[PDB]
């Protein structure tokens, strides 16, 4: 163990994004959430209830994040800088997964969060991709981890963030949506790169097993995908919202390819995302 | 896994210490550095060498902390807000560590600086409380390494702590001491929080570990304070500060053992600190 020295950067990245996750640094009290308290009245029972299990789910996959994703990329780390990095992603997954407790307790009924936290014990899909994640995180391959990383910040929250989007288009839920943001601000970074220090470890290995991760890359996120589509049919069923955040999984599954360096899965006829979507997203 | 709930607090404490290391976040870009160049000119280059080695020593133990120490605690946690908080422990030393770089980068030659990197390498007496404390981190003893940990926080930093905090008394590298005075403010809660943990733990073990564990406690600091005598007259050999700088250790060794609930070892003779001292602390 040697005195860390940031004056002797070996790759450039590792400064850039070390000052892009540090200088976005929010907590969720900065945010005005007790302002969403009238349009929350708004929303129907159903829409109150979806809205919970949405966020119990994505609580989930923070907390994953900070205790066992993140962390579980310390060790495969190429430069001291990237471990530093890492402690600050591992960080704001904990103030993630924070917020939402924010939300809960400025909003919500206790006896109705408690009813979303256990549905989200219970629900199938929800369980089965923090499962597959968590394997990976656990496994041998440090390669299959940062991919199993990057569907989950660049993919996996989706289905879950349409919702406030969804609400800021309408002029509800504007405050909960500009917390929803900064945690979006953060995931996109963390993705980005997660992804780029794979495609750095992937420079020293082999033409063949390049190759096979590249398959296991497109064969992970076709089963992730087939699970997201069941648990979005479970959560939004009683919605005409659906097809909209199908559409909204496929543009971000693309991204999550792009961010380990492949080409696109989805045509655009997929991932056509409503431009009142992508305009409350900026 | 599941879904950590802020909500359902089972220790005030972990809420509390949340929201004072959080609310107190802070970056070295925030602190004008660049306006000690000045103070730093009227420093002779034996006081300039003697910063940059002390600041080099200190970084290691922050770099330590980061990587080794707050993460090797997580699995001994009680609660998930508790590991929540680690989380953010682990990501301030990182700051803690950098800062140092910020300093030096902002003040000092890189030849200079390189120098006091190597002179940390090859320095006997720090490299033993950097391996001492890596011990007990490693072990298997999860109430040894929360002492240890104590230990570094409240009293291994302070031999270094003493420089800046003088300078600052005499109208030196304010710049400098204002963002020590911020590293100092983390470490404090660090070392009362971990020494509350281990007060909590203590609860629950039989009468004769708890004997076993305060011997060992002082015996521990008797041998770390005997090491930190070493390391302070091969610092500040060339200063008449020497006699100062043994003081302030025994005055923290009381507040190190004071965290972790047990009485003074020092008596007020040998823990007598210059009133210049203790205002520049505050
Ligand atoms: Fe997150
Ligand atoms: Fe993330
Ligand atoms: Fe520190
Ligand atoms: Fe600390």
């Amino acid at each position: 163990i040697s005195a860390i020295n940031w004056n002797k950067i070996s790759d450039d990245k590792d400064l850039e994004v070390w000052n892009r996750l540090t200088s976005n640094f929010w907590l969720p009290e900065k945010v005005p959430l007790s302002n969403d308290i009238p349009a929350w009245q708004t929303l129907t029972v159903v829409e109150q209830q979806l809205t919970m299990r949405v966020f119990t789910g994505l609580t989930l996959l923070d907390t994953l994040q900070n205790v066992i994703g993140a962390p579980s990329l310390m060790p495969d780390a190429l430069t001291p800088h990237e471990e530093a990095v890492l402690s600050n992603i591992s960080f704001m997954e904990a103030v993630h997964a924070r917020s939402y407790s924010s939300i809960f307790s400025t909003l919500c009924q206790t006896k109705d969060v408690d009813a979303a936290y256990a549905w989200s014990e219970e629900n199938a899909p929800l369980q089965r991709k923090a499962q597959i994640i968590q394997q990976h995180y656990r496994g041998d391959d440090p390669l299959k981890k940062k991919i199993a990383s990057v569907f989950l910040e660049s993919f996996l929250f989706y289905s879950g963030f349409w919702l406030p989007m969804y609400f800021s288009s309408r002029g509800k839920l504007t405050n909960t949506a500009d917390l929803i943001r900064l945690i979006i601000r953060d995931e996109a970074v963390h993705g980005y790169y997660i992804g780029y220090k794979y495609q750095k470890n992937m420079e020293k290995i082999s033409l063949g097993q390049r190759e096979e991760l590249k398959s296991f890359a497109f064969d992970l996120l076709l089963e992730l995908y087939d699970n997201e589509l069941q648990y979005t049919d479970e959560l939004y069923a009683e919605t005409p919202w659906a097809d909209d955040v199908k559409a909204f999984l496929c543009y971000n599954a693309n991204k999550a390819l792009m961010n380990l360096g492949y080409e696109p899965l989805f045509p655009a006829e997929m991932a056509e995302v409503n431009p009142a979507i992508l305009a409350a997203l900026s």
